């Protein structure tokens, strides 16, 4: 009856392997930059995400799998990694390690989204974090690291986008501006936008429908860029200076509305055309003050995260494939009932240095050979009356059909030299 | 304010590395036996565990983190892997793949346990599964694989325990027997046991408290083993035949009650008496009929699972340590403020082929050298006014004190040949 809940799926085969390659590469680039692997629990106290992600965001308000612990306490399935990372930083007194502290991890993230496929309720992302410093070098580094993780995978058609949200103060003033300009024209907004006009009006910029877009155009709504505090623009220029020097091709966006509310200053995203909507492979930005929201001291930080599934799609789009699932080095086929157990014993003597499998029931040579082929085995191994009594095994390389009869002892060596 | 919820913890450093070594080894032994890696979602429809694990078990009744889908459906955080594996087997029509289908995975498991340390609410286990066959060779194989996963890690002091729970008929009769012997003495049972006496009385055997143990002793309660039917007895003997042949030292237990209700016939566990209570490193058994409980056809199966944390403790107990975390190949120390950014740029030119790190602020040579040493760096790199204007870098192997001044171009090669 039961199936895997919509939005989640079993990972195996080529799909699983691609994910592993992706995380493997991310591990290499991130750790070369000094990042330490830190894996946080699957769930945190619901407050870590409420306060952290901001009580006004879609995620917190209606997209988190939150439940209650038997007796008391509210727990929530991690929807994103940054807040948890900061929570960990705080808890482990990382403030005392030599700064900045770079952390990275790869794991599942959960988001309660309205059922109708949509996309994913359980997805996986690589998360990088640089904590303990306001230096714009880290922002540039974070952007380069994300860019390189994808670049190393073989992706070529990426679109880096950079911008800034100024600071909570600048963010506030821009919102006020939006209300003042939009409210008297409130009646020309999409129902969706009319709600967004209440909390975090900026979203109305990144909304769909023609109603909104045409209005914004005629009203001459000015870009979030025009509201950056000077220190903010100084910082952003430093980041651009570094990226240009590192030759990272980017485009400065008029405004980058990120789905989380802890962002301050730098904000970036890397896209890929070949995905359709949800072209974002990953993104990130600075988030000083988040630690304070979780009740800690001031701890500056920048980082990014990217969706493994998204990256996989991008790879597929660029024609990157994976080679066929390897079969067993040897597949033992018993010719008599007594032989089935002997095949098992022989297989055990060969493992784990050699991948040896066997049939659990006797069968004709041709049939068992058919099954060995069916399993992609390199060698077929026959165990009938003769070899059982002689303490030998009849091996047959399936590719050429070449056959060899040798003692059980030589088998490991013969196979290893013939395949290694 | 927030901490990692009791029963969960952040994995990093040596602790994380041990887990990876453990899973790495398990991967090798399991995949050599033909196991395919299959990772199931973090949560399943609550029914998969209710019906699967059995509605009478402690796990289902009061130890599962269950919550409601943002729109109805009851979802539950996976407390164990077998049911999910069978669910996957059913869903993907693996029944049409060549049998038996061997699957393995390593991941987090969640159990809502009463807060007071109590060990773990989120732990990790390696799970092996062999589906599609009643053959006792698979049971022996499952036992040998679990044994070998631990054996390969270096563990020597393991205690393998084997037993059987018979067939549904034998299981029923033993339960009846338990009721008949225990009911008239019902008043001497622990409150917990008095409930278990209603559905699946066998649990009362594997319960805690002295109140139960002493009673069972004086009453002369007979082992589940004496109640095995003929076919069950035959199957178990086959398993012992195989284990003895493979020289796997085991002890036949009178009654090895396991923690789940889907078990039928073979049941085994490997313990280590140097962890205190909870000496079970892992265990498993056969579970035909589970697929049917999930609404599928009859699919026989055996498997095991072991706690990575438990195994880690066992390793520690046997004195197995982890060495030194590698430091960066190069640690660039800026001598002027202008140099910090240059160090970053240089570091970026060297990565990811080389692990290069740098200080984010200028410092005196001696100080930066001490920091390079603290970080376990192979080479220290100086960037002061001289080298900045000359387009060079002053390298110093911290080991031999050998100092070299070379051009930025000569750096990647020199470092690679000096460390590769
Ligand atoms: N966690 C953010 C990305 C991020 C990581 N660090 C900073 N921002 C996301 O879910 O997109
Ligand atoms: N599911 C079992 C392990 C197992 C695998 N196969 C049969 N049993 C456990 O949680 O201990």
């Amino acid at each position: 009856t039961a199936r895997a809940v919509r939005g989640t799926k079993d990972l195996f085969g080529k799909e699983l392997r691609m994910h592993q390659r992706i995380v493997a590469t991310a591990r290499k680039v991130l750790e070369a930059a000094g990042a330490l692997e830190l894996v946080t629990p699957i769930f945190e106290e619901t407050q870590v995400f409420e306060k952290g992600v901001g009580a006004a965001t879609d995620i917190v308000r209606k997209e988190m799998f939150t439940f209650q612990d038997r007796g008391g306490r509210s727990l929530t399935l991690r929807p994103e990694g940054t807040a948890a990372m900061v929570r960990a930083y705080l808890e482990h007194g990382m403030k005392v390690w030599p700064q900045p502290v770079r952390l990275w991890m790869a794991g599942p993230m959960f988001r309660a989204e309205r059922p109708q496929k949509g996309r994913y309720r359980q997805f996986h992302q690589v998360n990088y974090e640089a904590l303990g410093s306001e230096n714009p070098i880290l922002d540039a580094e974070a952007v380069v690291l994300l860019y390189e993780c994808l670049k190393e995978l073989g992706l070529r058609r990426l679109k880096v986008k950079l911008s800034s949200v100024g600071d909570p103060e600048d963010r506030a003033r821009y919102n006020a501006y939006l209300r003042e300009v939009l409210s008297p024209h409130r009646e020309a907004l999409s129902e969706d936008s009319k709600e967004r006009l209440e909390e975090n009006p900026m979203r109305i910029l990144d909304s769909k429908s023609e109603r909104d877009q045409a209005l914004l155009k005629e009203l001459g709504v000015r870009p979030m860029l025009d509201f950056l505090g000077e220190e903010a623009r100084a910082h952003l220029k430093e980041v651009e200076r570094h990226l240009e020097r590192l030759s990272v091709p980017y485009e400065l966006e008029p405004a980058l509305v990120r789905g989380l509310d802890y962002y301050v200053r730098t904000a970036f995203e890397v896209h890929h055309e070949e995905i359709g909507a949800q072209s974002a492979l990953g993104g990130g930005g600075r988030y000083d003050g988040l630690s304070e929201l979780l009740g800690g001291p001031r701890v500056p930080g920048v980082g990014f995260a990217f969706g493994v599934e998204r990256v996989a799609l991008a790879l597929e789009a660029e024609g990157f494939g994976l080679p066929e699932e390897k079969g067993p080095d040897l597949y033992l086929i018993p010719l008599t009932e007594e032989a089935v157990a002997e095949a098992f014993y022989l297989a055990e003597a060969l493992r784990p240095r050699l991948r040896a499998e066997y049939a659990l029931a006797p069968r004709k040579p041709a049939k068992g050979l058919e099954e060995a082929l069916k399993r992609g085995a390199a060698f077929a191994g026959f165990l009938g009356e003769d070899e059982l009594r002689a303490g030998e095994v009849t091996l047959k390389r399936l590719a050429t059909g070449e056959q060899v009869r040798l003692s059980r002892e030589e088998v490991p060596g013969y196979l290893l030299q013939a395949l290694g």
